[PDB]
């Protein structure tokens, strides 16, 4: 209704003298790690039900209803995963039963530790896609090919199919188990703040070129063409071209059942996604089309008569665990950072997805915790790194899914496919497997459509979404994300570099103060010059800062003084013989500050002697109180500049300065 | 005296109704660029005068009195000029020849594009370390031994004395001319902001550090032994430890002249700096000491009775300009981009220092096309880069400099110490001009005794100093610079990501507001909790900002809305069988915002969403006019979120409360 006040103007000191302050808590180094390690059975308790949350959801079962609704889930899901797995095994360069089992063990671990209810661990296309291509670029097709087989003039150096296997599954696990422990190292230190700079524009962009690169790699597999496994700057596009000039050596039949079943997938999943009150459940497309392309290719001799590419490498059986080959982590040490970060964003992200979807919690340290746990079992098992696909993540979300116990169902399935059932899948092409990646892949080449919103939106996140994905396609997939942090950190530090300084005035017979560069009807005071900057001074835009101040002053405190002293000298020589006009003061309206960084009081403690010397006053406005505890403590507060200089409020300086002059002409 | 004010609540939209805006200026740009060119002879004469500043100090000299004090400065620098820019020559691992070269040919670019009056350009020891630091890794010593001179067993692979200087002569060209251009790029494109990340601490601990580097290679001079070139990682601490390993073979003859110069030049620097009022013109006691040690050397033969380690290498003689080896900028664009903002760095942190004590602007962006030039035509001499020495610098100013005719004047002392004088420096030891370096080193030795001021100062920067001056250490020189760079950078990010969030509350019988944590004797509206919350939100804080809400209205608005649920399906079947107590409102007083970041204004409008359900008020106190333009373009106010809910000023919002509840109970 009415704002009115009534009090004397307490500048800084008729203020801070008649309001007593509180003592600062004590350190007490020794009482703080005392009280911290606490001995009651309580946070003992406390922190045995938050490492291991099995404990929590099993003991307030549903048993009823939710025993059919996780079976279901369960198998539903687990057919699902066994065919993600079978088909991401290629991108990770490794056998098909080695994503079998890459889908088996992290969902069994990821039972006992992890802190969620609706996600199903296990391979993920990006991630697979990262493993592979770290595994090229660290043991190539070019280091194995061995000399036999009395070919016609030189050495039979013919394929290496065997042993080269072992060698990849050996690495795909070290690379596993280090990053099993780096997301262990990122738990246990409960450092979670290192994965918020994967802000949205940078992860969509990342996603974007992964789809691109997954879409090229699965079009190779495709095709059937070999090639020469070109990593590191531009890989995407010299095996694009690479692809194109390899375009006669193809398969007929791959190619076109490839189509077909990417065409059949595609529209499937339209119709189901667009008419979606009709049927609730979600149409198993994969299974299905799974089902009837090993039912075709059993059928005829697809591997004799028409020389397709099948598997027929499905030894269906478990293995000993093999200690994974340690030694290999300096040389991978940033490829198993980047995919420990981007699969924990992933894995957070859906997470808080379909936890804001249910209504319920999902700690961060716990997931990183139940993940590098999963990845070191899974290293121990010849698997490759295990996250959450948003896909089969949906599954058992929009079948019915309440605990994880849909989750352990899911892995008898893929259990029941290890030992006894996969024998089946013998003459399946891979152009099937590699069908359904890509049909996958309209999820994430949508994200494009995206580009245009955020250009009207803020446009220092448009560009780090085209920085990124452009990025993330030129130099490498691994190294196009430490790109992405490093441009979106430069772009933070941009934004508080050159901030929006404007010409605050006032608003007449009130007392709030606006821009001058948005308002028209606004009156300064006479002489008086009032200036806001955000974005706290530091150490990059205090010349920014002195550059403000001379734009909206008019002149310079530096030239206006050189020519008063070249001016004066004219003075005392001709005893001897025989500008600064409107601006009275400057209110600085530093409210929008935080941090000072000391080499930027010094140079405010410079423009302060500056501008006195020309009898100009430099008044502050809205300067808080941990911002001036902190210049007082740089070495601000001499015998002249006194805390009479600030101000509490912007009105406060303008009525001093109009009542120092009404007192003092 | 009296602050009273009387107008009613503007929250947001009773003060955009009756306040007209300015029109935003029309882009046009058609005419933007050509309003930029100007045709005018007033625009051609500007930038005429502006690139060459020579024009303007050279018609208003002062003939009668200037040419005085330039004429006995100039032969004053001269002097020491020779010295030091031989002596840094060794620092380079160029002959002492090419050291004169790169104290003439510079000074004579920078006379007609310099813009300043008091800087002597010329050789620097921190400069030329970064020289030699990369003509060591580029050209090492075993990569040119010769197997000649029938030696006892094996070939004789001894000293390449002779057309090894031409390696690293040509190569210190090249990157001569690789830093100019660097420069050029800087002035051209006219971006000067790229040197502002170069902090106080970052310089200091950068100098200071460099400092231990020239110490550890000239003390190799000094005690005459002969090390591995080690170079790359920890390439000072593996040089210091191989010169305690060789110090049987050490040379009493250099060692004792080298100490006793040392103790010499230090103890006549120290006296002549305190006791200035006695003396105003500096003792050059770098040239006395010369001048007498070649004296010494001269009469006694050094060289072959007692083995010392003296020059016998000036053919004191110039040579015809030689093309750069164009070819080896791709494998020292990482160096070259270290030593040339080090270059422009000290250039203009001596310039700025003699220019406030004598009262004339130097330009920031002349300075890069002025050093520019001077490197480009330095390169074309075989020279090495060239900048302003602190030491030199301060003889031309103390004994009396006006212009930069001191410098024109230095540079023919320097001309007749090449075609005449110089045989006389033949018998000179090497350790007498390594030693007036060190005795130089003071000025850096002594930046360690900042870090405790530091300390006590602002904690963050004290922690740059000590980062920077130990990783640049560790690995190299010139890699710790960006290595400092980044982490000076990085400390921004965590100053805005980690913000001082606060209580604030109300003053009684007033409109100002403290934070709670601060002052005792605050009283806090009845169920309105107020925060605020400074470095505004980005996609790195905005989980931060969760969890601050969270703190401060004490529960958690998902948790309380879970616990509703579960408490609302109890009543929905009791039909049929037959937390959020003290908050009120939420004023958020985010007025130490600048930009938005839509990645983070997403959760803002989910923040109002999630505390609407639990029925609390979400509002906004002090929010700037460029920052609410930012909103709605970010898709933030909808049919619910209107603009009511955001005000002017923090007691607007207090104030609006009171008088709902009071008309609404
Ligand atoms: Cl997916
Ligand atoms: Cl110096």
């Amino acid at each position: 209704c009415s704002y009115t006040v009534s009090r004397p103007v307490y500048s800084e000191l008729a203020f801070q003298q008649q309001r007593e302050r509180r003592l600062p808590e004590r350190r007490t180094l020794r009482d703080s790690l005392a009280r911290s390690c606490s001995c009651s059975r309580k946070r003992a308790f406390g922190v045995v039900k938050t490492l291991l949350p099995i404990l929590d959801w099993l003991p307030k079962y549903r048993v009823k209803e939710w025993l059919l609704s996780d079976i279901i889930s369960g198998v539903s899901t687990g057919l699902v995963g066994t065919l993600q797995g079978m088909a991401y095994a290629l991108l990770a360069a490794v056998p098909v039963q080695f994503g079998l089992y890459s889908a088996f063990f992290p969902i069994l671990t990821y039972f006992v530790f992890g802190t969620s209810r609706h996600i199903s661990v296990g391979p993920f296309p990006v991630v697979s896609l990262m493993v592979g291509s770290v595994v090229l670029s660290m043991a190539p097709d070019d280091h194995f090919l061995v000399p036999s087989g009395n070919g016609s003039a030189l050495n039979s150096t013919t394929l290496d199919t065997g042993t080269r296997d072992a060698a990849r599954v050996l690495l795909a696990s070290t690379l596993t188990l280090l990053v099993g422990i780096i997301q262990l190292v990122f738990g246990g230190l409960q450092i979670g703040f290192i994965v918020r700079y994967l802000a949205d524009p940078l992860v969509g962009g990342f996603t974007t070129a992964a789809a691109f690169q997954v879409l090229v790699s699965q079009l190779k597999i495709v095709l059937n063409v070999s090639t020469k496994n070109y990593n590191g700057i531009l890989s995407i596009i010299y095996t694009l071209i690479e692809i194109f000039q390899n375009i006669g050596d193809t398969n007929i039949a791959d190619f076109i059942a490839g189509l077909l079943t990417i065409i059949v997938c595609m529209a499937v999943k339209e119709l189901n996604d667009r008419f979606k009150h009709r049927i609730p459940v979600p149409i198993p497309i994969e299974v299905i089309v799974t089902i009837i392309a090993t039912a075709i290719s059993y059928g005829a001799n697809l591997e004799k008569n028409y020389n397709a590419g099948i598997v027929k490498s499905i030894p269906s059986g478990f293995l000993p665990p093999v200690l994974p080959s340690v030694g290999l982590f300096s040389d991978m040490l940033a490829a198993s950072f980047s995919i420990a970060v981007v699969a924990y964003a992933i894995a957070v992200s859906v997470g808080k997805v379909y936890a804001t979807k249910h209504d319920y919690v999902i700690d961060g340290n716990q997931e990183f915790i139940a993940f590098g746990i999963s990845n070191v079992f899974s290293g121990f098992f010849s698997c490759f790194v295990a996250t959450t696909a948003l896909s089969r993540t949906a599954v058992q979300e929009s079948t019915g899914g309440k605990t994880q116990v849909a989750g352990l169902i899911s892995a008898v399935i893929v259990m029941v496919a290890i030992v006894a059932l996969g024998r089946l899948l013998e003459p399946l092409q891979k152009s099937v497997l590699a069908a359904v990646v890509i049909a996958n892949l309209k999820g994430m080449f949508m994200q494009v459509c995206d580009v245009p919103r955020l250009w009207k939106q803020n446009k220092t996140d448009a560009v780090i979404w085209v920085f990124t994905c452009i990025m993330s396609i030129i130099l490498g997939l691994d190294l196009g994300l430490l790109a992405g942090l490093l441009f979106a950190l430069l772009t933070v530090v941009l934004r508080v570099q050159f901030p929006s300084w404007n010409g605050l005035g006032s608003v007449p017979s009130t007392d709030i103060y606006k821009s001058i560069t948005h308002y028209k009807n606004l009156e300064e005071p006479e002489g008086v010059k009032i200036l806001r900057f955000s974005s706290p001074i530091f150490y990059g835009n205090v010349d920014g800062f002195k550059k403000c101040i001379n734009s909206t002053v008019g002149f310079d405190a530096i030239r206006v003084y050189n020519k008063r002293l070249k001016a004066l000298r004219r003075i005392q020589k001709l005893i001897k013989k025989g500008p600064k006009v409107p601006i009275h003061s400057l209110v600085l309206d530093c409210g929008a500050v935080s941090f000072l960084d000391v080499v930027g009081v010094r140079s405010l403690r410079m423009i302060v002697k500056e501008f006195q010397r020309i009898d100009v006053n430099v008044y502050f406005a809205l300067l808080q109180d941990d911002v001036l505890e902190k210049m007082e403590q740089c070495g601000f507060f001499d015998d002249n500049i006194r805390k009479d200089r600030f101000f509490l409020t912007v009105h406060d300086a303008i009525l001093h300065l109009q009542n120092q002059v009404k007192s003092r002409e």
